[PDB]
This record gives C-alpha cells, structure tokens and sequence, in this order.
C-alpha cells in the first residue's frame, strides 16, 4: 500500500491490583495505540513502553516523539510499504525498537486485514490454543503472595512466576513451596536487580527445583550471565538483554542464556520476534512468551506469536481480567489454563470503539 | 552542593564548511548547554547530542525531555549531591547516558570551582598540553579530499582521519597514501557502515598500513568485531559499542578491540570517561579522546580528559576554528600540532556572554 497517514492515540486504563517489579510500582497502565491508515484499511499497533524509562530507555513521550517526528514520516516519504519493508525503511534511525515494532505491528494489522489472513498463519502458527502463567508482583508480606499465588492457582494457571529483588527471593519461593509444593511450575524474575556480587544469594534457589530465573543482571550484562551461569542451579532466562535476534544469536554463543524470554515490543516487532524464534529454535534454546501488561491488541498478537512450534514453556499472557477490569478489546478468558489463538483477519480483534473512547487521553493526526 | 536549578538552553551555531559521515551531512550543530547552579556559582555542561537519531538513539529533544522531567527533577529532590553521588541518584533511568553526561560535567564544573580545581587535576592529568589530530569528511571528489587533507597537515595536524562508507573506502586511502606517502598518521572510520559479509572489501586496507579503523560493524555488534578482527589487518577500534567501562571489559576480552576511542557523553559522563581509560589501561589498550564537534566547554573537558597517561594515540580533539567561524568561548587554537590543558579552576573556560547569548535558540530554568 501507500500509507495514508497514522492516528495516534494516549490511552490511560486502570489496573485491577497495583503491580511491583524490582523497578517500581503501577496501578494505572499509560500506554500509546497508533491507528495506521491505508487506501487498502486500518491496521493497529500497540506500543509497549510506559510513563518512565525504568524498564528500558523508552518510554511514552520519547516514543511518540520518535514517532511522529522520525519514524512515520520516513514510512509517510517512503514509494511502496509492506511490512518487511519498515526495518530497512527505519534502519537509519538508531534504537527506538518499542516505537519500531509498535509502527510495524499497525502496518502488518493493515496489511493482513486486507489479505483475510491471521497473526497466527502469518507467522507459523502450529496450534490453537497455548498454556498461560502469571506474573506475581512484590507482596509487603508472605501471607498476602500466598493468598494472591492461592487465587492463580485456583483459576488454572499453568505455572506461577515471582517478582523477585534483593530482600525479596529466597523467603518466597520457600514460602510458596511450602504451601503448594513442588508439582506447581514455578519460576523467578528480577529485572535486572541482582549483580554477580549476588551468586551466593541467588545459590540458595538452587534447592526449590525453579524452572529458570530471568534476567538476574543489567541489560548490557551478557558475559556476566555466562559467569552466574557456571555458578548456579537454576538455568538463566533473558528478558532485557534480547533485543534482536543476533542478540539472541550472541548470548546463546558465549553460554549467556538457556532460554529466552520473547518479548515483541522488546524486539522491535512481530517480525523480529519471529526471527528470535527461529534463531533460538536452530540451537536448542526453549522460547515462551512475556507480557507488557498488553491491551487485547497486544494481546491477541502474543498469543498469536506464542502459538509457534518453539514456545515450549508457559508464557505471561495471562487472561485480560489478570490486569484490567474492562479491555478496549472482546477480552481473552482462561480455559483449562489455556488462551485460544484469534482466527479473523489480523489482530484478530479490533477495538470496540466507545470503550477506546472512554480511555483515551488525546489523540493527534499524523499524515503529510 | 544543594543544587538551585539548572538553565537548560539550545544553540545552534554555524559550521565553516559541510561535515558529512556515512550516516549523512551536517552544516549547524544545534546542542544543548546546561548551566547548573548552587548557592556557591554555577557550572556548565554540554551535551553531545545531535538533532535525529542517527550517530546513536538520544537526541537533542529526546535529551531536553528526559532532563527536564527525570534527570533534573531526581538531583532537586536530592539532600546534598556531588558529582560522584550523581550516578546513583540517576541509576533508577534506563540509559540516556549523553543527557546523563551533561549534567554531571556541569554539576562537576560546579563541585570543582567551589574547590578551586581543575577538571584536569580531578580527572588525573600528567600533561600540560595534547597532541591533536583532525577528522576529514566523505567528500564529492578525489582531488576535493586532497586538497583539503592537504590543507590540515600544513595547519600542522599530527595525524589524519578520514571518513569511510562502501563507495569510499579503498580509493580514498589510496588517493592519500600517493599524494602524501607512507609517514602521515593515518586512520579511518567507518561509523557503522559495514557487515561482516563487507570483509574482503575491508581487507582491501591491508597494504596502506592504517594506524587503526574504527566502527566498522554495527555497536551492538562485538563478537561481529572479534570476528573481523580474524579476517583484516588493520586494528580495530571501537567507539558506539563502547558505552561504558563495563562494555570495553567486555570487548577486551571477547578480543573485539585493540583500540579504543572514548566520548565523554557518549559512555555516560566525564567520571565514566575515566573508568573507562583505567580498565583500557589495565589491558594494554591505547585509548584516544573522541571529538562530538563540541562547543569550546566540551572541547576544554576533552583537552583535559585526553592528557591522561594512557591516551597516548592522538585525539579527535582539533582547534576551534576548524569547526566555527566564532566559539562561544575564549577559541582553543592550535600551536605545534598541540592544544594546551586548561588551567583555571574547573572546566578552566566560561561562555562569554555576549556570544552564547548571539547563539541561543530557547532557554527554561529548572527550580
Ligand atoms: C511492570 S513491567 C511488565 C514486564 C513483564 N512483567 C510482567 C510480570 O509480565 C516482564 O518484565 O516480565
Ligand atoms: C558529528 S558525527 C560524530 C562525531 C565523531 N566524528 C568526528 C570525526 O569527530 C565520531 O564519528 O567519531
Ligand atoms: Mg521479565
Ligand atoms: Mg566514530
């Protein structure tokens, strides 16, 4: 197609529970949604980045400004658009990758639409339905996590995964195997907030059997994961650290990582998250699926993504409700701790327009 | 310090002739200064960002927001502050290291003056002036190069650096090895423009013994370097890839890099910087200083940083005039291939007032 031009839109939803990770807290999720427009139809992307940079350097206003001052006007100049052609279309622009695959995810939206074809048959998809775990956040006390693991549990999902910082990791899981045993896959996730100074602390989860830990240490930390690696039990999981495909490629090579945590957004796109799949898939290193606390746009491309041959353990797309009392979507709702893949054309799914309107903040053209 | 506020301003200044890299041309440099200030004086930062992303993923408004909104408000709220406590007062903020950068070498510059301290004498100077080299731009033309190449090394440049990008990379280096032979200084850099499928072409500097080329792969791309390290001759340093001390620990030892050239704001500040050249050090690995185009702030905490002991190829660091026809400040000008140290207490320079005041574009304070 050409690209008409983008409507971007500032949504604000409140959280069902307040939610805390080594990095802060949240009780309201402020998140961008772009509305690409095209002769051939709309597409939606969702952008993954939040208020401030705590998670990665992007966050809600750097991103709508690269965006609206970079990114879309390259894509608005550019003769023929697919969604192939984003990438090299945006390559000269450094970085970004949260408002690249946010952009790219609206354009692919609007170009399956128009071809009648899935998310899910786009990118390989091999089954129907995928098992789905949950992100518990930092309790202030033991018995609350119980309660709160206690509810999960009981609604069927499939594995639990703790938030977890220093002060924070040892006296958990313990509780929580104590209480549900040891049957229950269950897994942590630090968020960067350990350091190597750390393996005799992080060594103390080596006995309660813990299906991985995600990102112990920084970001740009990769020989670092290699060294924990020989130190502990429990196999190391990258989040952060992933950021591409020969990222990927390049922690695999230096036994940095044993699994990888795919996160779309994270990657800069369906499309590269696709090719982390296959990169992994190729040297035996298991994917799942995370979760950016996701509208059911977002939502329903993960679980589409999740759906691949390679995803092998449980991931964080979790039931809409888990986060927001009302989705700007139709809602995705637990069976048999599994999520059905979407089946129309694209996203599957498409916003019900006055719920969006009851979220959104502002709202703003960019065309030429 | 309790720090008072900042002054946070845009410049924009002319530049005496079209510098363009692989990534495109420049003809301004719009940049941002900081002024902070305490209830003792002020002091002043730069920042090293350009207009768009394209050098790296911060730039000149992407800077301004996160300062304004994050950076500056997280050192207001703050007790008492000094430049070391800076770091761990921003850590909570993903990346943004140049926006980091700047606002520390201008808290320093404050810390400093109050103590009556050079930026040199803080940062560990043994030399009282550098040895200086120039960076020469993708011309239209064969003779264009040079012609103007020519013209650097009579002004007394000690060494040269040309510009590279597929299309103009073997034949320039060619060109000037013929016209000015085997004894000029002589290195490239590529600023990111190649792949490692590029290597036969690359090997193709073989024979001209370059001192060095620098960037020639991607920056997330370090076991790419280690790789290319394998296949070509001349020694490879790196710039983007190296954002921290940390990350050149970690090119070192993957065997990435023999060379390394460091930016202040580019790896997070001017005590980054420092890190950075004692684990550079510890290695065996030369380091130079790098060069943003600065204003004659950055330029005279440059000058300092690069009389360090192990900056000993030299740096990107040339005379104010070969960029501005009128710097800000006092110009730094060349006298036999050299630049000399500041010598007042902190940064040792000042904008004057009656020119910064001709070049700046907005201007908010931070309370
Ligand atoms: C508040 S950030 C959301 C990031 C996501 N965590 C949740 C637990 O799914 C990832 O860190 O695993
Ligand atoms: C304005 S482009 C970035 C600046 C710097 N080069 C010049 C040669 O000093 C870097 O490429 O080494
Ligand atoms: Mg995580
Ligand atoms: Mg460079």
């Amino acid at each position: 197609m050409k690209l008409s031009g983008v409507e971007l839109r500032r949504v604000q939803m409140p959280l069902v529970a307040p939610f805390r990770t080594s990095f802060g807290t949240q009780s309201v999720r402020e998140l961008l949604l772009l509305r690409a427009v095209t002769p051939a139809g709309e597409g939606w992307g969702e952008c993954v980045t939040m208020a401030g940079p705590l998670y990665s350097s992007e966050y809600n206003d750097g991103a709508e400004h690269v965006l609206r001052h970079y990114l879309i006007p390259a894509l608005l100049a550019a003769e023929d658009i697919t969604a192939a052609k984003v990438t090299p279309l945006l390559a000269k622009f450094k970085g970004h990758r949260m408002a690249k695959g946010a952009l790219e995810m609206a354009v692919l939206d609007a170009e399956l639409r128009a071809h009648e074809r899935s998310f899910a048959a786009e990118l390989g998809s091999v089954r129907d339905s995928v098992p789905c775990g949950v992100s518990v956040g930092i309790m202030d006390t033991i018995p609350q996590l119980l309660d709160v693991v206690g509810g999960y549990l009981d609604e069927g999902y499939v594995r639990i995964k703790l938030k977890i910082e220093p002060g924070w990791d040892v006296e958990p899981v313990r509780a929580v195997r104590e209480r549900f045993g040891d049957d229950v896959l269950l897994q942590v996730d630090a968020n960067t907030a350990y350091t190597l100074g750390d393996a005799p602390q992080l060594a103390r989860l080596d006995p309660f059997g813990l299906l991985l830990i995600e990102q112990p240490l920084e970001e740009e930390d990769v020989l670092g994961h290699a060294e924990l690696a020989r130190r502990i039990q429990t196999p190391i999981c990258l989040d952060e650290s992933i950021v591409s495909a020969r990222a990927a490629a390049d922690a695999i090579k230096l036994g940095a990582v044993q699994i990888v945590n795919i996160k779309p957004g994270r990657v800069g796109g369906y499309l590269e998250a696709r090719r982390v799949h296959d990169v992994c898939a190729a040297h035996g290193i298991p994917v799942w699926c995370g979760d950016m606390i996701e509208t059911g746009l977002g939502r329903a491309a993960n679980v589409a993504l999740a759906s691949l041959p390679n995803f092998t353990l449980p991931g964080d797309t979790s039931a809409s409700d888990r986060y927001y009392k009302t989705d700007i979507t139709e809602p995705f709702v637990l069976s048999g701790g599994h999520l059905p893949v979407p089946t129309g054309p694209g996203l599957g799914v498409a916003p019900i327009p006055e719920l969006l309107d009851e979220v959104t903040t502002a709202k703003v053209w960019i065309g030429s």
